[PDB]
């Protein structure tokens, strides 16, 4: 990409998270959107503390939105994915 460029508007839920780590905006570009997901994965402590390139996200916000107990921060495509669906893109 830039495909992260492009122009998006986050759902509710999304909405909600990314502005609880600061974010000021209701529309965003996708590369915003994975900057303050990635913060809030550090200030929630989401990341596994043994390094294994895994996000555990059971039983939290994040893990509602993405329908998934854990994912890779490898498959990028994947979290793509997991993003746009909880977005309107414009
Ligand atoms: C340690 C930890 C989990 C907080 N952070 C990452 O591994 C970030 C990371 C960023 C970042 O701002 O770069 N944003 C993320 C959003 C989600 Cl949901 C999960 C991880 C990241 N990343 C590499 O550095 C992996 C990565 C980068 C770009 C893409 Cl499209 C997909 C994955
Ligand atoms: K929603
Ligand atoms: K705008």
């Amino acid at each position: 990409a830039s495909e992260q460029e492009t122009l998006v508007r986050p759902k509710p839920l999304l909405l909600k998270l990314l502005k609880s780590v600061g974010a000021q905006k209701d529309t965003y570009t996708m590369k915003e959107v994975l900057f303050y997901l990635g913060q809030y994965i550090m200030t929630k402590r989401l990341y596994d503390e043994k390094q294994q390139h895994i996000v555990y996200c059971s039983n939290d916000l994040l893990g509602d939105l993405f329908g998934v107990p854990s994912f890779s921060v490898k498959e990028h495509r994947k979290i793509y994915t997991m993003i746009y669906r909880n977005l309107v893109v414009v």
